């Protein structure tokens, strides 16, 4: 894959991007999908979008140990970012359904590595 040379030391917002597998310039075919306004608006407004995914990471990667609430990635993030909240509940949502944030705080529906799990299926 992508190779070359980075050497050893932390990034900013950035960073959040690097964690995940995509790019932190563009968007891909699933924010695509799911954000075609952003996808389909001007280099700004899909900047302003691909501001708002990794900054709301940013504070998630520092803060972890509690939920990730919509207001407050809000607050915390800087318009025009903030300016179009449709977009900051937007952006936080796919993230969470996506398992990128508030996933290590709350017992919420989700699987587990049980020793061979099983109720009991009958099945005949």
């Amino acid at each position: 894959g992508s190779s070359g040379s980075s050497g050893e030391e932390p990034s900013g917002v950035e960073g959040a991007a690097f964690q995940s597998r995509l790019p932190h310039d563009r968007m891909t075919s699933q924010e695509a999908a799911c954000f075609p306004d952003i996808i389909s608006g001007p280099q700004q407004t899909q900047k302003v979008f691909l501001f708002i995914r990794n900054r709301t990471l940013q504070l998630w990667l520092d803060n972890p140990k509690i939920q990730l609430t919509f207001e407050a990635t809000l607050q915390q993030l800087e318009a025009p970012y903030n300016s179009d909240t449709v977009l900051v509940h937007r952006v936080h949502s796919y993230l969470e359904r996506h398992g990128l944030i508030n996933f290590g705080i709350y017992k919420r529906i989700k699987p587990l590595p049980t020793k061979k799990t099983g109720s009991g299926p009958s099945s005949g």
